[PDB]
């Protein structure tokens, strides 16, 4: 989850992740672009406030108070600069002085031209195969991060797209259970709590930026899938888009799609939970997808109705106690899909976002794997657009987003795990057009 240049013995020893930008006088000369005034190496701010109760709780999880288990100093950027070394710009700005406004437009995948559809599928396929230029991932927990001989960092290179899968995995995986140790209650830093929407928004912003850099196309934008159609089919499961069903195995993707060649990451839960390792960059096994084919669970065999979206946008409180999968009259819990579209909780219901995932009946609907299916991108940009419209309706009213006692990872000033550099739920809780450099071309149902 860290810049390559800080995944070292010295950097972990110093507790500093403050890489050079333009070090002309030898190493360590231009930390955070300080020599041009772009930023400075400073102490990190991490959320101190208490999280909702956990039984048991020994507090040894590396994700608590992220990222202080690893680094306590980072680059704090000035003005409109940003990035791990202050070498780029805040979203909505570009140029060497980061003084030129930019606005990109996220569009319905089906409204794209034939040529733009092909461009998008080629870009995703390239992200799947190209090494992330900046980040490396840990294969081991903190206490074993330097290897058996105490001098070998257990980090691996990873593709742009696989890094997107890994960060989601790391946010949901179980805290490691030794011998004789009673099983902990489950935690989730990115679902089942108010950080659901701010977490997934940043996730997307980072993938978009990585792909813009990979293509050298500053204007590249992620499109969205309008899943609120009521349909009994996936209307983007064609061989020019996300891939139709294989005629040889109805849970596989058509071999006339590039996505039939993708192999998934993070699918060895049993090894992670027994050996106490983390997901590494080795791929293993194809995407499984089978839209509408969950015969056991019939409620999951049709997609959300258009009016499900108009209804959830009436729910006027962002979230409500106890800030969890059983909140009621919570906009967040409604869009996430644990409560019906009017606001009303009910443990049997699956709506909106959760329904879209479960409809896929495969890789796309297991929480540790789901981003391995690229439909995840398009389902999350749609979910984000609903979030953005709610932010516009209700003047970005953050007041019900709890400062304390939310499930771990979900307090308002938590650094969303495991993103780098540190970034709070607060920073994503803004209207995108004016604050984050992007808008959606979309029409809402008028009820
Ligand atoms: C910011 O980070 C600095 C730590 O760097 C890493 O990054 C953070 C994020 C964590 O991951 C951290 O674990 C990493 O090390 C941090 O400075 C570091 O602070 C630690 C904790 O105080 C220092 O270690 C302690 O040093 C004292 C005194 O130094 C002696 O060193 C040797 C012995 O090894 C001999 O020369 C003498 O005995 C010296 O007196 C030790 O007494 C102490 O040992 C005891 O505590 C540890 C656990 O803390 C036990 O395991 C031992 O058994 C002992 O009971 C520690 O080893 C470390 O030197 C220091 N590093 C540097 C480079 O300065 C800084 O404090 C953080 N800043 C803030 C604001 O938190
Ligand atoms: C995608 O959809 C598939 C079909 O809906 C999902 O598979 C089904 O998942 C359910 C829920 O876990 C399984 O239910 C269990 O069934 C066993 C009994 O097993 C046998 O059931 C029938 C006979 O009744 C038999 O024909 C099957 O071959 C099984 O051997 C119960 O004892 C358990 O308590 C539990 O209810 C189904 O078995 C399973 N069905 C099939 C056809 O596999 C699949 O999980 C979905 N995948 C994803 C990722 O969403
Ligand atoms: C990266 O992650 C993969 C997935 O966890 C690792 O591969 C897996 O490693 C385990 C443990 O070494 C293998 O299990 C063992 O297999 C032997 C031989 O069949 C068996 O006798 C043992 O009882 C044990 O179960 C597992 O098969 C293997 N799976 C795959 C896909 O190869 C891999 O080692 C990780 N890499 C690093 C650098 O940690
Ligand atoms: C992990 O990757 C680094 C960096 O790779 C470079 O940048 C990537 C984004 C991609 O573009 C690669 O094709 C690039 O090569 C590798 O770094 C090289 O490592 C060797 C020795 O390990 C060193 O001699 C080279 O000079 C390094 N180059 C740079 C730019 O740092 C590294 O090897 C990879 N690690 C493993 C285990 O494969
Ligand atoms: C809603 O469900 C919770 C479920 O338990 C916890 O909820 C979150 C805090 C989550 O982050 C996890 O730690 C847990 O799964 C119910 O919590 C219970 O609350 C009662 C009353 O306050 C308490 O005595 C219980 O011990 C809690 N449960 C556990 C597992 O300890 C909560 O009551 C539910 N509320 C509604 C309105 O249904
Ligand atoms: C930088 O960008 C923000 C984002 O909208 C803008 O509001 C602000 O006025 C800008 N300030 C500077 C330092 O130019
Ligand atoms: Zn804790
Ligand atoms: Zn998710
Ligand atoms: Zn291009
Ligand atoms: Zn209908
Ligand atoms: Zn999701």
């Amino acid at each position: 989850q860290f810049p390559r240049q800080c995944a070292t013995v010295e950097a972990l020893r110093s507790g500093m992740c403050c890489p050079d930008l333009s070090p002309v006088s030898g190493p360590g000369t231009d930390r955070c672009g300080s020599s041009s005034g772009r930023g400075r190496c400073e102490a990190v701010t991490a959320d101190s406030r208490p999280h909702s109760p956990q039984y048991p709780h020994d507090g040894r999880d590396d994700r608590e108070v992220w990222p202080l288990r690893f680094f306590n100093r980072t680059c704090h950027c000035n003005g409109n600069f940003s990035g791990h070394n202050c070498g780029t710009c805040r979203p909505g700005w570009r140029g060497a002085a980061c003084d030129q406004r930019v606005l990109i437009v996220r569009r319905n995948l089906l409204d794209l031209s034939k040529e733009e559809k092909n461009h998008f599928v080629r870009a995703l396929d390239m992200a799947k195969r190209t090494t992330h230029p900046l980040f490396v991932i840990a294969t081991r927990r903190s206490e074993e991060i330097l290897g058996p001989d105490g001098n070998t960092p257990q980090f691996e290179n990873i593709s742009i797209y696989n890094y997107f899968v890994w960060t989601h995995y790391y946010s949901v995986k179980k805290t490691f259970l030794g011998v004789g140790q009673e099983s902990f209650g489950e935690v989730d830093f990115s679902h089942e709590g108010p950080a659901f929407l701010t977490w997934h928004r940043y996730h997307l912003l980072r993938l978009e930026k990585d792909m813009q850099e990979m293509l050298q196309e500053p204007s590249f934008s992620l499109p969205y899938w309008n899943f609120a159609t009521g349909k009994n089919v996936c209307d983007i499961c064609t061989d020019d888009l996300m891939g139709s069903r294989s005629n040889f195995d109805s849970t596989l993707i058509s071999p006339n799609s590039v996505f039939s060649q993708w192999r998934v990451v993070c699918d060895s839960l049993e090894d992670y939970d027994t050996l106490g390792t983390l997901c590494n960059s080795t791929e293993d096994g194809p995407i499984r997808r089978n839209p509408a084919g969950n015969v056991a669970r019939p409620m999951v065999q049709r997609l959300p109705e258009p009016q499900d979206v108009a209804q959830c946008l009436e729910v006027g409180l962002f979230d409500t106690p106890p800030f969890y999968s059983n909140s009621t009259n919570s906009f967040r819990n409604t869009v996430e899909g644990y409560s019906d579209p009017t606001g009303k909780y009910d443990p049997a219901v699956r709506s909106l976002h959760n329904l879209a995932h479960l409809f896929l009946n495969g890789t796309g609907g297991q929480t540790h794997l789901s981003p391995n299916d690229p439909i995840f991108v398009l389902l999350h940009t749609f979910t984000d657009a609903v979030f953005d419209e709610w932010l516009r309706r209700y003047n970005a009213d953050i007041s019900t987003f709890p400062l304390e006692n939310a499930p771990i990872g979900h307090n308002r000033q938590y650094n969303m795990v495991p993103f780098w550099p540190p970034v709070t739920n607060t920073e994503m809780f803004v209207t995108a057009p004016d604050n984050l450099g992007y808008t959606y071309e979309i029409q809402w149902p008028s009820r």
